[PDB]
């Protein structure tokens, strides 16, 4: 039973720049944080798991860190396709729980 | 003649969490930047300084961090009277100028 709070809500920004999404969780869980990436009505695709860890055919404008109880991902660069919503998840004690999620948008 | 790069334009998130604004420059400007915050109808007051450095009687909330042409902002839970706009600006080559800002709403 871990609270997961993601932020911002939403943000603004424009091709080419970088943003911040955080993720902070009620407990300790180390590495065992995932993000997720959401667009138009898909599944979520996974970006990073284990806190910093791409996932395959993953751009590497995307990177995660933390460790704890605070992560983050860092989009650098974005693309035109990375506007969309960005869930985090914890991996960590049953059940698996998301964040609020993040709106990116232009 | 220096362009200075602010985003997110704006974000969205509630009080108590933690967000991420970020200045790039043109060129390299090693430390002299400065993030200004302005809310209400009043001038720009001066948060932090030379990169890292908060201003007298600025909360501890408050996190300045980057060197070179990358520079970053950051809040620690945020509190309801920090909503507004907050603005990078060089302190290196004449003219001074300020980035695009970022508009912090609940």
């Amino acid at each position: 039973d871990i609270q997961m709070t993601q932020s911002p809500a939403s943000l603004s920004a424009s091709v080419g720049e970088t943003v911040t999404i955080t993720c902070r969780a009620s407990e300790n869980i180390y590495s065992y944080l995932a993000w997720y990436q959401q667009k138009q009505g898909k599944s979520p695709q996974l970006l990073v798991y284990n806190a910093k860890t791409l996932a395959e055919g993953v751009p590497s404008r995307f990177s995660g860190s933390g460790s704890g109880t605070q992560f983050s991902l860092k989009i650098n660069s974005l693309q035109p396709e990375d506007f969309g919503s960005y869930y985090c998840q914890h991996h960590y004690g049953t059940p698996f729980t998301f964040g609020s999620g993040t709106k990116l948008e232009i």
